[PDB]
């Protein structure tokens, strides 16, 4: 019962000689955050590192980098003893040698480019026989600390002369390489990688214990997503990091053979993974082998599908084999493969969000050298609809434009192998600014599931509606116990209705931002574009995406288009509304999926939507008042530089009966007047400066930097109301008599 | 915990079964000194040391499937017993009657509701020969 045996978890820090610990474990273990610890591992191999602190780190777990993890012959979830050692002295001679595979391109220097900035103000604790890694110069490079004269371990001081001359040596056959793929090469998919580790790590770490329990493990894991999102990468990383045997079956490579060779290749893969248990068999591109029953023709294709089903069912009589697979959508797989005892667990890898895209861009720009203006958060906010492969291509294209301009400088003697041109080489912001425009993203039709970025501050007015939406959406998530006590059940749906342009889409986004839930937006034209024989699996697919990503807000915008397409034979409108109604009835509230609709025409809505148990909360969103108009105009003008002279309350008194869209239109029109005036002034000053050279005052400056009362008072003369007064009386009537539409009605 | 406040009447040569610990376990009462049958009192010292022995080839195992592994389908299992139990219990008598039995029984339902299980249980519990063809 010792407090020094610890177990490895994933690393957050980026350094090669830093381990992390939580503070109570250090205080029990008598360690401070400047110490120099010694770490023992399997096959009697040990390491030396600098410890620091963390709060996200637990006590039963230590977080260390992959380079330390591979110098200890340790994988994820293994045992390591830590002990303090202030017995570390400085050095005199330290002999390093590169490793033969990483040094086949460059020749010339290795000391000043690589080793010189690495040990400067670092004092990295090294030991004899350790491999370390340096990034820089569009390449990563390995070295091994071969010999220390104060043997065996020391701290690299400026006293130590570092021998970097000799032959790059060969590897030992059990040295784990650093060009392999691990968990740090994957970004933007934290949750899914956690699920796959939970499913897979225990039945492959502990086969004997888990056989001795008597529980069944999973055996079929189907990864799916759009093309190019890193599924082959995830399977390869789980295989390398658990250390299991790994056999790869490729889809076209099996279907390209002749007949009896295809059957025997499948059978040999499953037998060979019997022999070397534990294993992982990865079937890449499954829908080339086993597509739909109606899309196969012949004897050979159906015979291969039946072969694969026999082997998947016969895995039960085997020991410790996981079968993974990958496909671009689940609906094209033969549905007999997704039963029980076959591919029964599904993991969905989607397109990344903004945090994900920044993390991809940081992965691919490791070995490159960036210029000092390049801010990758702006690139990550610009690139929308990019999967990971597109971001890798964008980084590669920017690097090639930089090397092309340096061949515009240096072309004559650049043909030799120089390290200096690589030293000077840098990628500016305009290269990324170029390659952003000449890039063709590939996931724009895909439905986006993310948290929105519209807070409550973008919305002006509407103060009781916000309270009512909190009490509908947020309260049965945070406080389920009150609803258990008082004996009621929460409701499921809301319908917003009202005049055009008053802020319904913004409210539906802001409550999803408030509750930190996902958000799926569907518009009426998107449902009507879905075809005659195609709308069915599509509406079911949207309600499935809502169940997988719960707690969710599923928002049906623009219902008046679906209503107007009925009656001019409008059969597709009736088919879509009936199928939405059936899916709402089937939905059980124990996943916290919450449904919202919105309409500008509350007179032609289908009354069966308003039934209790369906969208039966009716919130009327009206034209704003004078205080509300002041709040709207303040909300739209937060980014614009506005002069002090502007009176907003005067604009609110002058604009009566406007909606929110018209107030935004007035702001847009005034800003265009400002840009026109500025460009006239720049043409006039350029003309005058060029027509009178040698001017005594070279004073470049903003002539008008802000928006004054002239611009708003001119933009006010072109204002037009969007909602006429007869319409206002009709919306006031429906505000009270909408709920009576279900009987005979009107 | 098994024999505590139980006083279970045992006999020499019987197999019994204990559940617990994410596993079921078998034992056989091999030898009683008041031969052959007795009641397990706190007087009895219970020898639980030795080698776990092999089975006899006609010992019916308890990892097989019977009618107690099926739940939630009382009515249908009653129908299948009525159709099947008499023509397989008494073949000679039923041939001597002159009535035809059924010969094709189609079980159907959604995926995952235990159809393979029901057929396997009827096969084990009647003791008929059983051949499995897989599609
Ligand atoms: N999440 C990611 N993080 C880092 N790199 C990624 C990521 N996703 C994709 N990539 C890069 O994109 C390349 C192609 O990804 P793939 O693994 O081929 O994706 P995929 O699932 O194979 O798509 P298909 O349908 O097989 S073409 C990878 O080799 C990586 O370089
Ligand atoms: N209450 C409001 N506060 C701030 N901006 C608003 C408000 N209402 C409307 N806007 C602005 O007007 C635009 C239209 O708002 P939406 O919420 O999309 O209105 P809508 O109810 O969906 O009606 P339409 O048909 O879509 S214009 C928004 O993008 C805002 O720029
Ligand atoms: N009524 C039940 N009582 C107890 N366990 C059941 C029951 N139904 C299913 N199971 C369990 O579910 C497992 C799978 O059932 P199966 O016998 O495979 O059903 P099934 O009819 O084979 O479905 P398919 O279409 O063949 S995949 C069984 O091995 C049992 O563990
Ligand atoms: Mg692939
Ligand atoms: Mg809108
Ligand atoms: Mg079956």
């Amino acid at each position: 019962n010792r407090p020094n045996r610890l177990i490895v978890d994933e690393a957050i820090n980026e350094d090669n000689s830093v381990v992390s610990l939580s503070q109570p474990k250090m205080d029990e273990l008598q360690l401070f955050r400047g110490d120099t610890v010694l770490l023992k591992g399997k096959k009697r191999r040990e390491a030396v590192c600098i410890v620091l602190s963390d709060d996200t780190c637990s006590d039963e777990k230590i977080r260390m980098n992959r380079v330390v993890r591979n110098n200890l012959r340790v994988r994820l979830g293994d045992v390591i003893s830590i002990q303090p050692c202030p017995d570390v002295k400085y050095g005199k001679r330290i002999h390093v040698l590169p490793i033969d595979d990483t040094v086949e391109g460059i020749t010339g220097n290795l000391f000043e480019v690589y080793l010189k900035p690495y040990f400067l103000e670092a004092y990295r604790p090294i030991r004899k026989g350790d491999i370390f890694l340096v990034r820089g110069g569009m390449r990563a490079v390995e070295f091994k600390v071969v010999e220390t004269d104060p043997s065996p371990y020391c701290i690299v001081a400026p006293d130590t002369v570092i021998h970097c001359e000799g032959e790059p040596i060969k590897r030992e056959d059990e040295e784990e390489s650093l060009n392999e793929v691990g968990y740090d090469d994957i970004g933007g998919c934290r949750k899914q990688l956690a699920q796959i580790k939970e499913m897979v790590e225990l039945p492959l770490r502990h086969p004997a214990l888990f056989k001795a329990i008597g529980v069944k493990p999973p055996r079929g894991i189907l990864l799916y997503g759009p093309p190019g999102t890193g599924k082959t990468l995830i399977a390869r990383a789980v295989a390398n990091e658990t250390g299991a045997f790994f056999f790869l079956i490729n889809g076209p490579e099996i279907m390209s053979k002749l007949a009896g060779e295809s059957e025997s290749n499948l059978r040999k893969a499953f037998e060979e993974a019997e022999k070397n248990a534990p294993a992982i068999i990865f079937i890449d591109e499954l829908d080339a082998i086993a597509p739909k029953r109606e899309k196969t023709h012949g004897e050979v294709e159906r015979r291969i599908v039946s072969q694969l089903l026999t082997l998947m069912d016969g895995l039960k009589q085997r020991a410790h084999v996981i079968v993974m697979a990958a496909t671009n959508r689940p609906n094209s797989i033969d549905p007999a493969l997704r039963r029980f005892g076959r591919f029964d667990r599904e993991v969905d890898i989607g397109i990344p969000d903004a945090t994900g895209r920044l993390e991809i861009l940081q992965i691919h720009t490791k070995n490159m050298k960036l210029a000092d203006d390049v801010d990758l958060e702006q690139v990550a906010n610009e690139t929308h609809g990019h999967v990971g492969a597109d971001l890798a291509a964008l980084c590669s294209e920017a690097a090639l434009q930089a090397i092309r301009k340096k061949m515009d400088l240096i072309d004559l003697e650049d043909e030799t192998i120089d390290a200096e041109v690589m030293n000077s080489l840098a990628v500016t912001m305009d290269d990324f600014r170029w390659a952003l425009s000449q890039s063709n993203p590939s996931a724009l039709r895909e439905t986006v599931v993310e948290v929105p970025q519209v807070t409550w501050e973008d919305i002006g007015g509407l103060e009781d509606v916000k309270r009512e939406l909190q009490e509908l959406v947020q309260y049965p998530v945070e406080h389920p116990d009150k609803f258990l006590k008082f004996g009621m059940t929460p409701s499921k749906g809301v319908l917003f209705y009202g005049p055009p342009g008053c802020g319904k889409t913004l409210l539906a986004k802001a409550i999803a931002n408030e509750c930190q839930a996902n958000f799926i937006s569907i518009k009426g034209p998107e449902l009507l574009t879905m075809w005659f024989g195609e709308s069915e699996a599509n509406v079911r697919e949207i309600f499935d995406k809502a169940r997988q990503a719960a707690p969710c807000v599923l928002f049906f915008d623009e219902l008046d288009s679906i209503a107007k397409a009925r009656g001019g034979g409008g059969g597709a409108a009736d088919r879509v509304i009936n199928q939405i109604l059936t899916e709402m009835d089937g939905m059980s509230t124990k996943k916290n999926v919450f449904i919202i609709g919105a309409t500008n025409r509350p007179d032609i809505i289908d009354p069966a939507i308003l039934r209790p148990g369906r969208l039966d909360q009716l919130i009327y969103i009206p034209l704003p008042d004078e205080k509300s108009r002041v709040a709207i105009l303040k909300a739209n003008l937060r980014k614009s530089p506005v002069a002090k002279d502007v009176d907003l309350e005067f604009l609110a008194k002058m604009t009566n009966g406007f909606s929110g869209a018209d107030l935004t239109e007035i702001c847009q029109r005034a800003c265009k007047l400002a840009i026109r005036e500025s460009i006239e002034s720049e043409i006039r000053r350029e003309r005058e400066r060029q027509t009178n050279p040698s001017a005594m005052e070279v004073e470049e400056d903003d002539p008008v930097p802000e928006i004054r009362r002239d611009h708003f008072e001119e933009a006010m003369r072109f204002a037009r109301r969007s909602v006429s007064d007869n319409d206002i009386r009709k919306y006031e009537m429906f505000a009270q008599t909408l709920q009576q539409s279900r009987g005979f009605g009107s």
